[PDB]
This record gives C-alpha cells, sequence and structure tokens, in this order.
C-alpha cells in the first residue's frame, strides 16, 4: 500500500512531462504535480513551474529498506512518503 498511497495522492496526477507542463500553464509559479514517467528507471517524477513557460522536472527514485517498505529519493534527500516531499515543494512555493 506504498503503491496505493503514491498513486491516489491528491498531488499525484497521471500525466507525462508534457501534460504536466500543460496543466501547470494555468497555475502559478511554484505549483507542481507528482506525475508519471515512462523511462525508467523511475516511474515517478516532480514537475513544477519556475515561470511563464518554464518548468523543472525531477525523477523520484524508489528503493527498498531492510528493516522492520519503500523509500523515495529526490536529488539525494531520502523521504518515506510523498507527504514529506509535498511539504517541501509547498514551502518552496511559499518563500516567493
Amino acid at each position: 500500500s506504498h503503491m496505493h498511497r503514491v498513486i491516489n495522492h491528491p498531488y499525484y496526477f497521471p500525466f507525462n512531462g508534457k501534460q504536466a507542463e500543460d496543466y501547470l500553464r494555468s497555475k502559478e509559479r511554484g505549483d507542481f504535480v507528482i506525475r508519471q514517467s515512462s523511462r525508467g528507471d523511475d516511474h515517478l517524477a516532480i514537475t513544477w513551474k519556475l515561470d511563464k513557460d518554464l518548468f523543472q522536472h525531477v525523477d523520484i527514485q524508489e528503493m527498498e529498506k531492510e528493516n522492520p517498505g519503500k523509500v523515495l529519493v529526490v536529488e539525494g534527500q531520502r523521504y518515506h512518503d510523498l507527504d514529506q516531499i509535498i511539504v517541501e515543494y509547498l514551502q518552496n512555493k511559499i518563500r516567493l
């Protein structure tokens, strides 16, 4: 239910990178979605709006633990869940 939490997340949209850009066009600077990625080695990504017609894209890496399920890795900060990720990209948008 790691998979279940990610895919049904309110900020998760089943978009590719182009469509995420398209959706962000009518949003504001710093808005973002978690969306899908057909490469991989990662099937998740973040896309967010830097400015009018300018976007950033980042891969979300999904790895296992070996302890007690999965762990998200974005530019090399580890996270459990999308939630901690959403928190930071909202604080990002905030400091504008």
